[PDB]
């Protein structure tokens, strides 16, 4: 396979909803903006230089078309919900939503704009139980890169499946930002369509003296180790067919 430069770059719609704003933007959009165009850029690092089949099919990657900064919360009517109300759900006595319930609705609320762009992808500012820093559709045991369909029967519209979420707060604490760019890689790993590396493959997930674990292992990668920042050859193989299969569907040119 030969890479198309006209149809190598999966464009982002990224969100900023009210808890990033004010606690990693401090209320100012420049601060915010920032923040993302720098991660967005390192993340992109990773990828492009990636070679997915260890040859040439490299020059893949991502690029920020829009960044929507939700400078409040969204006002609701009682019995609705929002990705970006002011409450968590479906405990408001939590700093942090359920994790899956919010990308739903996340996907759901954002559909009319996910229609029209490779990924979109939510940052917040909340503490997921137990760890979780973020979550995806795609690379799963459907959705990810370009928009498909589904059509929700609770929610009574198609939404697409083209999305994921990052928070860049766990236990009680803002991570670092080393942490939170592997978060996002991981993230979008899912969305490219790799799955978890699997302890059996040593290949796959190699130990701490052999460079550690790669961006996909189960277990967040903390940045420290020469592998966190990088994707195992499991997952290269399953990014390098979503890629040959997704590229002439939704990328588009490098800006
Ligand atoms: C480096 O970031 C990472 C790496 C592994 C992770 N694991 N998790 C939990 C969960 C549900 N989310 C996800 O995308 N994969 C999962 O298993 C992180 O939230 C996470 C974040
Ligand atoms: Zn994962």
């Amino acid at each position: 396979a030969d890479p198309d430069p006209m149809k190598n770059t999966c464009k982002l719609l990224v969100v900023a909803d009210h808890r990033f704003y004010r606690y990693m933007g401090r209320g100012e959009e420049s601060t915010t903006t920032n923040y993302l165009i720098e991660l967005i850029d390192r993340v992109d690092d990773i990828y492009r230089n990636t070679a997915w089949d260890n040859a040439g099919f490299k020059g893949y990657g991502i690029q920020i078309e829009q960044i929507r900064i939700l400078k409040s919360p969204q006002e609701v009517k009682p019995g609705e919900k929002h990705y970006n109300m002011a409450k968590s759900y479906p405990n408001e006595e939590k700093d942090a939503w359920d994790v899956k319930m919010l990308l739903e609705q996340f996907s759901f609320d954002i559909a009319e704009e996910a229609s029209k762009v490779c990924l979109a992808h939510l940052f917040t500012y909340q503490d997921f139980d137990m760890g979780t820093l973020g979550l995806a559709y795609g690379g799963s045991p459907h959705g990810g890169v370009c928009p498909k369909a589904y059509y929700s029967p609770v929610g009574k519209k198609n939404i697409y499946l083209n999305s994921g979420l990052t928070s860049t707060k766990n236990y009680g604490k803002t991570i670092l930002t080393k942490e939170a760019d592997l978060v996002t890689t991981h993230e979008l790993g899912h969305n490219f369509g790799a799955e978890h590396d699997p302890d059996g493959l040593a290949e796959c997930a190699p130990n701490e003296d052999q460079g550690g674990k790669y961006v996909m292992y189960p277990i967040a990668v903390s940045g420290d180790h020469e592998n966190n920042k990088m994707f195992s050859q499991c997952s290269k193989q399953s990014i390098y067919k979503t890629i040959e299969s997704k590229a002439q569907e939704c990328f588009q040119e490098r800006s």
